[PDB]
């Protein structure tokens, strides 16, 4: 392993909103594959269904469009129509409270899912342990 194994409580029974405390945005996967954050709780593209592929490894899927969150070879998040290696994330507890998501494919480089204060996604290489951009809270839909 390149990372710790503290896991968050909660389960995958129901869909969730992934709330980023950094700027207070919900993770959003638009129909065209664009990923970003929005503060609008009425948005129909922020409802996500997580599922466990292996303990601590998850897929994050848009319930509205069926797209999978994925991080490409240059660190950019995108919505994928089909599940692939870039769609697996290591879900971990952080600061004894938050959930963080590390790209499994790029785990050795510590590339996380993250949202900036302005609602734009962080590129993999620009994320790292210690940032507020990588901290999420799964809220009920």
């Amino acid at each position: 392993h390149h990372h710790h194994f503290n896991l968050p409580p909660g389960n995958y029974k129901k869909p969730k909103l992934l709330y980023c405390s950094n700027g207070g945005h919900f993770l959003r996967i638009a129909p065209n594959g664009t990923v970003d954050g929005t503060r609008d709780r009425s948005d129909q593209h922020i409802q996500l269904q997580l599922s466990a592929e292996s303990v601590g490894e998850v897929y994050i899927k848009s319930t509205e469009t069926g797209q999978y969150l994925a991080m490409d070879t240059d660190g950019l998040l995108y919505g994928s129509q089909t599940p692939n290696e870039e769609c697996l994330f290591l879900e971990r507890l952080e600061e004894n409270h938050y959930n963080t998501y590390i790209s499994k494919k790029h785990a050795e480089k510590n590339w996380f899912v993250g949202l900036k204060k302005n609602g734009s996604c962080k590129r993999g290489p620009r994320t790292h342990y210690g940032q507020k951009a990588i901290l999420f809270l799964p809220l009920p839909v």
